[PDB]
């Protein structure tokens, strides 16, 4: 019965988000079901060999939340998701969205260290996970949870063995005995953001329909997305770069078809691209480092890609400018965080804004100051830590008080550590970050 807690917006500025049309009030399932009704029969998503239409997109995750319900997983409980970049990823999220299972997606990199303190904090009826991933490679981590009781009373296992609750069974065939479900309301909480700005242990960032729907509406339009975008994707899928920046649900929004990759490795990558004519692509500056390094010899299997937006961590100008001469494609920097506030470069901006600047902010309400060692806002240009606050950034991390009250300020912005200075045309350069 009890919704899951989190920090909420003033009523002043639900209120304002509202009439400026960002909070709309629909689930994130709206992506889909408007989907189904204007190209049901469209590609959603590439896997390999597999291709999912958005109507098979929509029937499998009804399959999977109708199977749920029937046990008794709803409005209240939590669920741990840990899965590989593959279709089933999607699947689940819809599944969880559509049942009113409030989801926390683990990465794939995540060991046993991890996924534990997450059980200990949203403590989920529901897991999720792989088979072939080392924590789940034998029963050490699941047996380990019976002894805390911090048992889920549901496991499901893609590539499951045969006395495991299987994934694919599950999604494949609907619940016997029909039971009722639906979303949790718009403006509280879908699911479970993790901060990549965390010492060790990732801190817990609730986002709401609301918020995530329109960061997703608001970036899909941003980078000019439509319906034939086809969108690599290298990065772990519930990366918020990868999800919403635009990411897979921007590409869904705007009719799309996203295209599975295991990761952002050259080879692998570049014939991915040339098999399915992948016309946009994200990575983070690593990445981007190993893409420059085998283009030149690879220029026939990747001129169909037209936008990579760079991301996620410093990115020296001086590799910036190579994308366009080695890539052969647009470049759209990005500077964003799973907590709210997302920057990009825009498609009409220079080549020096783009090449020397992170962007400006997705909302002409992102509220924004730059403020120094005291507090103080600084002289215009000049370098001081961000603080922000706006209609998709949140308003405190799960259960935390304590933490919440040292990187909130009185008005309710949040401050990142990140160092920043405004640039005389309006967008935002990344230089640093202070603890
Ligand atoms: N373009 C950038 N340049 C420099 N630093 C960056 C940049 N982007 C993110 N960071 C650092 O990474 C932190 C954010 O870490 S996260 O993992 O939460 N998210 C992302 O990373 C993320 C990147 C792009 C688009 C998105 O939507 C994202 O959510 C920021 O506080 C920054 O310190
Ligand atoms: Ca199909
Ligand atoms: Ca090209």
């Amino acid at each position: 019965k009890q919704l899951i807690e989190f920090v909420r917006w003033s009523p002043e500025r639900a209120q304002h988000y509202r009439n400026k049309g960002y909070w709309i009030d629909q689930p994130l399932t709206r992506i889909l079901t408007v989907g189904v009704q204007s190209h049901p029969h469209s590609l959603a998503i590439i896997c390999g060999e597999r291709q999912l239409s958005y109507i098979e997109l929509d029937r499998l995750s009804t399959n999977l939340a109708t199977r749920l319900a029937e046990k008794g997983l709803g409005k209240g409980d939590t669920a741990l998701v840990q899965l590989p970049n593959v279709a089933e990823f999607y699947i689940v999220f819809f599944a969880l969205l559509k049942a009113g299972v409030v989801v926390l997606n683990a990465l794939y990199s995540h060991r046993q260290y991890e996924l534990n303190a997450f059980i200990k904090q949203i403590q989920p009826k529901l897991l999720i996970g792989s088979r072939q991933h080392e924590v789940f490679s034998n029963n050490q981590f699941i047996d380990s949870l019976h002894d805390v009781n911090l048992s889920p009373e549901i496991i499901l296992m893609l590539n499951h063995q045969a006395t495991d609750f299987g994934l694919l069974d599950w999604i494949e065939t609907p619940a016997e005995t029909f039971v009722d479900f639906s979303s949790t309301p718009a403006d509280e909480v879908a699911f479970f953001q993790l901060s990549g700005g965390s010492t060790g242990t990732p801190k817990l960032i609730p986002r709401t329909h609301n918020d995530y729907d329109y960061s997703v509406r608001a970036s899909a339009e941003i980078c000019g997305l439509n319906s034939n975008t086809r969108l690599l994707c290298a990065l772990p899928a519930p990366h918020n770069f990868m999800l919403s920046s635009p990411g897979a649900l921007g590409v869904l929004h705007a009719g799309g078809c996203v295209v599975m990759a295991p990761n952002p490795e050259p080879l692998n990558c570049f014939s991915i691209i040339q098999r399915h004519q992948v016309n946009m692509a994200s990575l983070v500056p690593s990445a981007v480092i190993m893409w420059l390094e085998k283009a030149a010899q690879y220029k026939d299997q990747i001129q169909s890609l037209k936008l990579l937006q760079v991301g996620g961590a410093s990115f020296p100008e001086s590799l910036a400018r190579q994308v366009p001469e080695v890539l052969n494609c647009k470049l759209q920097q990005v500077f964003g965080m799973a907590e709210g506030l997302v920057n990009y470069t825009r498609l009409d901006d220079s080549d020096e804004q783009i090449f020397t600047t992170q962007g400006r902010p997705i909302s002409s309400d992102d509220e924004i100051k730059i403020v120094d060692e005291q507090y103080r806002e600084v002289p215009e240009g000049e370098i001081g830590m961000l603080a922000t606050r706006g209609p998709y950034t949140f308003c405190g991390y799960y259960q935390s008080p304590e933490h919440n009250s040292q990187v909130f300020d009185e008005d309710n912005y949040y401050y990142s550590g990140d160092l920043v200075q405004r640039t005389p045309d309006g967008n935002l350069r990344v230089v640093g970050r202070i603890k």
